[PDB]
């Protein structure tokens, strides 16, 4: 079957109908500036679309829901377009994914495959209120961002939740990473959008260590291979795109140890993510601990 | 308007008509233990019935949904139809209740007013999932429990969440409090009942730090006030129940204030939160609100 995710992507490429040439108005001026992380910034989605420009000037357009969506839409699918990367998360692993070692770099998030990943975090069992209603948590994107404050660009990460529901809430959650500081100190001192920033950073975190488990179709994807440039024409400077999505497992090799484990029935000690240091010109390390079997 | 717990009670009390009996049987009980915390512990709510007693005997009884739902309830009620306290969190304040100190005791929570007391945290638009189903938790109860693990006695704070729907799961989530420990280590090193729980310290903090915020009907409850003795009649030794539950607000006083530098500003504010430190050897914990400043 198709992927809902693709399916209603589909369905808002067909409802809002400018919706290519935006995404072919982003490729331009991705060319033109070719920003170290980001694929097209959030701030320009306006200018993308003249009537939604015209529609977000009035009073109270940059506070309607509906501008809003098709905005947001436009940025993450424009990222997101380019791999469709879908990374879905071992049950296992899942339930082992809970926290961050709380001195963790914002800059360890940098680390990402490409401008804007799918995970796949159901089997969470993670809710939340598009409000008025709680929902489940399907997935999330995240995807990068650069904003200007204050005369100065900022390196952010968008998180987009994803509850595959018409009335979705695509509004992106910025979680800033251009500081030397901790997630901690951006995440806790400076909130409903921080609280579900700090539960989703566990499972992102795969995406960004040295030593993940990711597997496509059963064989194992290094992280050089992960990293790997991708090959955009080079004579036509066309951007060529998946027709469909490239799903990956995360932690299944893990995860089939874990089972194992399970199948004997003395008991397991399950996995968690493990950071420390490395006194001046320090560095980070964060590593899985896998689960281990005692008795 | 009636508060859905109660009605829910009731209905409860209808649907089971043993449940009266039971209950007395459980004052029964205390009257005769008289444990330190709790009313009457999870693991004898089988004998309280013997027609439940005998299904839950049955292969598969011990894990049967209804089964379990019934003892649940009865275990809750019989403690909380005693006080029937409802503490609403103020908007303000919900919202910066996030997180403790890992620091901080397990101890501390052995500080509640009552063997089991209700919390209504609906504005923390906090959700979770009665299998196959997202609900919003409306609230939940905090409730004392004593469990004997592998021959000797526990102290337990059982979390029970009220989503106020039909099939709401009614199961408590335990939390062991005996170990001396803190909640980071009684809870992370040893888990969906953990992070739930995890979440629900924060505001139930409230109803167990020496400077609390409470006021019943806008008059002030200090916590002198509220750990004051209640009066079983002591010739008859019958417990009396409350007709009506007792709705308390937390941190209205504090949230009038967050409200009063919102009107100036339609300048910051810095939210309040949680502060806790230590106090080398025979050292004490504190914790205490910090609230928020207006900036500017």
């Amino acid at each position: 079957s198709m992927h809902h995710t693709i399916a209603r992507m589909n369905a808002f490429n067909k409802a809002f109908a400018n919706a290519k040439d935006c995404y072919k108005k982003m490729q331009a001026w991705h060319l033109l500036n070719k920003p170290k992380h980001a694929f097209f910034p959030m701030q320009n989605t306006p200018a993308l679309d003249n009537g939604l420009a015209a529609l977000y000037e009035l009073r109270g357009g940059k506070e309607d829901a509906h501008i809003l969506s098709i905005l947001s839409r436009l940025y993450l699918y424009g990222a997101w377009r380019n791999t469709l990367g879908i990374y879905q998360l071992d049950e296992e692993i899942i339930k082992d994914c809970k926290e961050l070692p709380d001195d963790t770099p914002t800059s360890i998030f940098l680390n990402l495959p490409d401008w804007c990943v799918y995970v796949d975090i159901s089997s969470a069992q993670i809710a939340t209120f598009d409000d008025g209603v709680a929902k489940h948590i399907k997935g999330f994107w995240a995807i990068y961002d650069i904003v200007e404050m204050n005369g100065i660009n900022h390196d952010v990460l968008d998180f987009v939740v994803d509850t595959d529901t018409d009335d979705n809430v695509y509004v992106p959650q910025p979680f800033i990473l251009s500081s030397g500081q901790s997630v901690a100190e951006v995440l806790d001192y400076g909130d409903t959008s921080n609280t579900l920033i700090k539960g989703l950073l566990p499972y992102l975190l795969w995406l960004c260590v040295a030593e993940p488990d990711i597997t496509y179709k059963g064989l194992p994807v290094s992280r050089e291979e992960l990293t790997r440039p991708k090959h955009i024409n080079k004579k036509t400077g066309a951007f060529v795109t998946p027709s469909e999505p490239f799903i990956y497992q995360i932690g299944e090799r893990l995860g089939s140890e874990v089972r194992r484990y399970q199948s004997i029935i003395p008991h397991i000690r399950r996995g968690h993510w493990h950071g420390y240091w490395q006194g001046q010109a320090k560095e980070f390390r964060v590593r899985w601990q896998p689960a281990v079997f005692v008795n």
